[PDB]
């Protein structure tokens, strides 16, 4: 099947940042024709640790900025919702509605996303076991979702640390398409945190094990990002990472197990 | 004074609430030094299965709770799941409770603080003790003056929660600490560990305990495996007050 | 039953340090007559992280120093072994043979300790689940051990950290007397580590839950210790801690569950 | 060259060793770029139950292994459990293996290094990746020149091990890294996860893989739930060499 690459700046810092990233993603979409690209960016960081951190410019502004990206580059769009009422307005531009990791068990939010008729991607909560995602997919199907994805983004491992149990990819694959969050899985919750040096190796692991797509937050200058400055991938490195995982995926694919 | 927050997990009916409320009222009269707070949810908004009991709704719930406060003069507390629920809930709730999974949702916290009520945040199973400092700051920023942090266990491998009692003294630096005696032994539980760990909580030192109690836990529509049998509540309360009395002498300064 | 308080300097830095601690332990044994004191000290730290750290002055010297303590103060003695051949010579002075946490599954070591006829105290490995200690006790009984103790000293929780799951006390109590290691449970493995501020609260928790004794490494000046300098309890604080746990134990005891 | 350490968990008999050794010899001739090392224990010294199979002893074991090296010209490796065993084992063993639980026992490490042989330390389930640096230092201090660190999983809650692949690049800073493909999926296991994770190990980058293989794992006297069926070894080796070939291009510098 067509490999999915979900990527974009963590937060919609501005409509300019988006178009700048969208341009590069469009270029890669033209090169990697065997890949389905989806532009990602949050109109709001509703779960920052500190009340003083950047959240965003609002739903209205965010949706409008995203529609511009889709309009200008013809790229599919995905963004996350935080409360039920947001599903409807977001569904107007988002091809895939994302459910935040902490909210992966909030029934009404999942139901709100599902009835829009859009695809739904649920980030697996850091407190959730792989096999417990079966009920998550069941809620979505109950709610009308026909295209469902489960995203691996790490599991709580002691304090301020996340480990990736790759056994989750084949387990979750039993009931939904699986995406690997290459940048969220290396973050250190409330650490400062994040270790950028592990993004690449862990993503190679993901494609070797086998998944249906990767998720990466990328920014022109991660150092200046308003969110996830420690984990966002420098935009100039995106192409190389993608070529690399496509190569590893190809050679490893004949060995992927049959669920 | 020492806080004791108790009640059935879910508002299965105002009938059940009234029965439990009667017993809590009784204990309330028997333990005058303890501040009792009746607790119950009008909706289990985070059940694993779409086919599980959620409740009878916010309206039916607030009504049932209203009847408990009016018929027994007991303070009330319930949890909210989305921002718009803060205001209507604040009508009856003296303490607005924030679900563990939602302890980082800024808008939910701000909405609860805005109501002027007291706010009790259940500590996420993914959160480190010291990271609750920022949770409190959000509430203070939002106008909350009576803030509580409730220890309910931490993710330990899959389908298991461990109680790191080091959290109590750490969280006490910036907020009053409550120990969730029934939520801490559940397996994302063993009722046999409820009393032992509640004893540990008061020996370590906390500002209150939190317990889900039901006449027939096995028949409860929620947390049937961890809810405390109503008949056992008095005995446990007496026990923890006695332990607290002796142990409080050694609680570390702030 | 008579509460057990196992205490002493982590390592036998010298025979003087031992007599100095032994004197204080003897004084407390005279005061707390409802307590059975056992003087503890390792003749060798065989598992230091660094090859450059203090290990000890050898078995010969250690045993001789311990025999002096027992001889001078009439105090029971306990020390740990690291290999099978050490059981016999150590058994000549030690009333209780201790098995290190990392070695709690080494069959021959456990068997070596058991055949001496001495009591055996096994530190629960940081990798072991509470219920898995049942087989540990079975090995010891198979080997002839008649007086067996299981010591809770924490469990691996993420990297360089240990958490105490107090549910282990009643679980392990099903097949052996249980001891709580108040100083080992707060150490941060390979941290530098240890957090002394948590020793007291966690020990209050232990007696409230209910155990058959406590284990504490105490040194006149923890800051100058050759081992566990970050976790050893200042000797001057020992009396107060003991009085405190006896008080909490008493008031909580009527509520201890029946296994 | 890339290392492939394989063989039956326990030396159930030199008969079994010879059969497995024959297949490993065959692969050895088929994969000339890979350095194969025959592995097997003469004693399961850390079994949970006193009533489980331990082995036939060090003498019978060293003899059986000697026969494999002489009959197939394959390098040998086995694990020691106490210091005195280092010397006699070094007679046959090209690589002395240090059990995971014993990775911190200084004397055991020094005794293995003293023999002049190569030393492979299984990383304790309680050890952080960066703390293996000191393990290597001990071996260097002891005279070891060929040092290996084997990733075999980390304690994750109770009765479970997780493989944190971040360890591979971290440990590679001070020693060659081997991935234990069968020990990492055992539950203190699911064979279905052996191949997926071994693929991940080579995509990330390691200097070799470690696998316990047996003609009939289900009948094996040790690790019957995690041992790889002998017939599947060739296929997995071919697969990991192909993945390595493509992925090695991206392994990070040191």
């Amino acid at each position: 099947e067509k490999f999915l690459v979900i990527a974009g700046p963590c937060a919609i810092e501005s409509e300019e940042l988006l178009l700048k990233v969208g341009e590069e993603i469009k270029r890669l979409s033209e090169k990697f024709k065997e890949v389905e690209f989806v532009f990602k960016s949050s109109f709001d960081k509703a779960n920052r640790s500190s009340i003083h951190s950047f959240r965003g410019h609002g739903l209205e502004y965010g949706v409008k900025a995203l529609r511009k990206v889709k309009e200008e580059f013809g790229l599919k769009i995905t963004t996350d919702i935080h409360e039920s009422w947001q599903a409807e307005p977001v569904a107007e531009v988002a091809d895939i509605i994302q459910i935040p990791a902490f909210l992966c068990r909030q029934t009404d939010l999942l139901l709100a996303a599902a009835k829009t008729g859009r695809a739904v991607n649920v980030k697996k909560g850091q407190f959730l076991a792989p096999w417990d995602t079966k009920n998550v997919v069941e809620k979505l199907k109950f709610g009308g979702a026909k295209e469902i994805y489960l995203t691996e983004r790490g599991t709580t491992f002691g304090y301020n640390n996340l480990v990736v149990d790759f056994r989750s990819l084949p387990i979750m694959k039993q009931w939904a398409k699986v995406i690997y969050d290459a940048t969220g899985s290396v973050q250190l919750p409330g650490g400062l945190g994040g270790m950028r040096e592990f993004i690449f190796p862990l993503i190679r692991a993901a494609v070797a094990v086998g998944c249906d797509g990767v998720f990466m937050e990328t920014h022109p200058e991660p150092e200046k990002a308003l969110s996830d400055a420690s984990t966002q991938l420098p935009l100039s490195q995106l192409e190389g990472i993608i070529e690399a995982i496509l190569e590893i995926r190809e050679v490893a694919s004949k060995y992927y197990e049959t669920i």
